[PDB]
């Protein structure tokens, strides 16, 4: 009868340390924790980027009670949900972002993940809403590993691109978080189900099984991935 | 009748403060011993059809000028007003580890009329249609009156001082006008309908018996963060 | 010709028949006229402004040139509730400037006007009505809104220097007199909406009307009450 | 097709008629009314400017204001000095010898001029009591030239202007013997080249 | 069917520039998605502009011959019949219709596309089995040239506009320009129609690659 109506799971970074007998050095922490939760929205009918932005303070809301606290580092949130368009402004040569930003408008809302986690919208009506559907329908969940090919492209280090020529991607933001560069230097640890669905293969990736349908809420205003979400126009 | 006036409430607000008839009262003497009264009216808008933005101000006006008639000449404080109509979900910038409103001021964004109320205060909607506008509905319909001792877990918090950052609550405004914070410095006197509602008890709250729906002279203090004009949405 | 309306307005103001002379003792004059105006589909703010602008066109065929000053125009169409910012105590408009936000469309009187809309189709689209058809005709003169005189604004800058001289505004900035009556609190400017909200009940121009829902154009911008009128939204 | 005819142009003064073409679409009241003054104005650019003809004495121009609202009953002037800039309705100023005809058009239907009946043609001698007041040079004599140094077209009395606007004779002129008698009002920088005119100002936006 | 594209085009583009210069047709993917047709020239442009930076580019392709964008004005508003320039010096920024320019060797296909829908540029006759636009069928509709009385011949970061002779004309042709300016018997107007309908701007100086104006 009376229970929530904007609910959601998803599995997100708990635990960041070092192996259980050493002892920090002069990396950060290579072991990782992660854990499933139930996250609850205030209910009322909201827009999508309405919804958006309370699913992400969700998320963080998490990360600042059991994580933070933890060894769980900015950098390794895990779970965001976002409308960009990444790699829009990609180039074949370089293969980096050149502009040094992702492309800042509107397309379609979005789930970006990093290794480990998850989200799952079996008794959810957020999916809907966010016009992300099973494309043959039991259970709704997509996973880090369901992302093949959304790997969102590192950004160009403008910064020493312009110091001469020295094409690089940025490692991280301005307050020192880590991008999460992998090691050939050209991708992104996180991953997105837009850029899958549409750049992944067409017929084994997530495309195959799901369908596109039609301040608080900006705490890292440097970070290109954790930046708010853009509003459609 | 054809002349009811139709936009109406009842409402319970403080009426006195008078510290106790007895002898003294040195710079040393606890005003948690003042004597507040408090009384019911029924409170009148002019007619016409507003929106529910434009209902809050005109709502809001007519618990200030009860207060601007009898209150405010009977020792009542600006920070013992004990009836204001709002529109934002405290508490959003909270942190559970320091139990406190980290921004220093409380979200500015619309999203659903609330009611605040302070302690011995109330409303009452038995004959008034103004809920229905403002979204506020009873579950299960005889009488609609909310009181402050309905709103358990409803109470805001805090605001951290910024200024001075330690790690405490911010307790006055820049008026000088009283938070009203309590003991143990993190949350405040004022409770709302939208806090308890979502984050109180959802078997033994106001969510049991009361529905969410869909539906400067109004900005008096512009300095308080509790008394601060409603945002529109 | 399809939007026309009919009001009286003051047509010459000269002594009887030295400055020793009270010119409290000018005989003053008003006649009724049609005013006409282009003909179109308009918007009620868009038709106040034209309405307006046919009181103006009159005051300057007639009435400038006779002798009445701009303090006597006498009938003016407003969106505004004056009397909101109104203090209980002092009784003046504290603010010193009455609030700009459109409310309901307004009939502004001095004594001697009035307006009629027999043979109009205008008080429709301004959402004033006759509240039942017992007699034909639809006038409304400065006798019919008892107990909506427009309170007069307080002198901001006596009250702030004080620091307490809390007494009435009695011109504006170019030298118009806001026609202040004794007790220093009124004003003698009625409106229809004062009447109908704070008037008597049962006896005033509520018992008889009804409300319902809906540069040239502001050649008086200092004075507060000729002001143009707020545009809703 | 979106189309329209219309009749246009120191001592002598020649006149000629034209049809104008507009680029297709589906277009709302402003911008075709835009499309209009530019289809004047580049008949002007071809055949009549390098004839000897003035930019003040265009004689077509499509636009949305009121003038004569700053009227002064005393001055027979606009007082403010410039005309009201607020839209109002789409209307069609002209100067002698010129006029419009919508006999094949249907963009009068969407400017929400309608005949109440044929045929639909609209000229300066039919819009009687429809001339645009001059306005004031501000320093009690009408203003005559503009900041560029064109001419207002001021008359004899000094008073009003060889400006003649539909809105102003529907509204102000004889109701049983001027245009109203036979047309109706219903609803509904390239495009601003001459700035300075307030007679060819770019017309409001509603 | 069910996993099949649906929002992609094919055009032909110029690939190399070494002078002979090489074409060849390609087709183009958007990502899906239901968008208006202002988001959806943004993307069309950044499809032939993503040929650009992978086919071409490295062949010695300018930025002048890119050849097939997306527009939405009306080139040569700013017309002088007697100069035959654009007076104010730039093109017109106002939105008026989707349009599609092109230079020499170059074209657009929409037998396999429903965006040509969404342009508002329909096939006047069914009688049609193909909807292919080429630079040969644009005839009459060549944008002219911007006044600065001579013809500007470079961008302002020293891009060609690509003038012709006469010095009047330029080399890029438009839909819009020969659907209402050419021959209307003759020129594209006879089997097509006109109905209802940053990484977007990467070259901000230039008049004619400049982002398209958006409506209202
Ligand atoms: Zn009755």
């Amino acid at each position: 009868e009376y229970m929530f109506s904007n609910k959601f799971k998803a599995r997100v970074m708990v635990s960041r340390k070092a192996p259980e007998g050493v002892t920090v050095n002069d990396h950060k922490e290579d072991i990782l924790k992660y854990e499933w939760f139930e996250f609850i929205l205030p209910e009322g009918n909201f827009s999508a980027t309405m919804t958006i932005d309370l699913m992400n303070n969700a998320i963080i809301d998490n990360y600042l009670e059991i994580g933070r606290q933890n060894g769980v580092l900015e950098s390794d949130i895990g779970v965001k949900f976002d409308t960009r368009n990444f790699r829009l402004g990609w180039d074949p040569e370089t293969k980096l972002i050149m502009p040094g930003v992702y492309t800042y408008e509107a397309f379609h809302p979005d789930i970006v993940l990093l290794p480990g986690c998850g989200v799952d919208f079996t008794e959810s009506r957020l999916s809907n809403l966010l016009g992300i559907r099973k494309r043959h329908p039991e259970g709704f969940k997509i996973m880090y590993e369901d992302l093949e090919g959304g790997n969102i492209p590192a950004l160009l280090d403008v910064t020493a691109y312009e110091e001469s020529l020295k094409i690089q991607p940025l490692e991280k933001d301005s307050k020192s978080r880590s991008y999460n560069v992998l090691e050939d230097k050209i991708n992104t640890a996180y991953r997105s189900w837009y850029l899958s669905y549409n750049y992944g293969n067409p017929e084994k990736g997530i495309r195959s099984w799901t369908l596109l349908t039609t301040h608080v809420f900006n705490r890292f205003p440097e970070n290109q991935i954790l930046i708010r979400p853009p509003a459609p126009t």
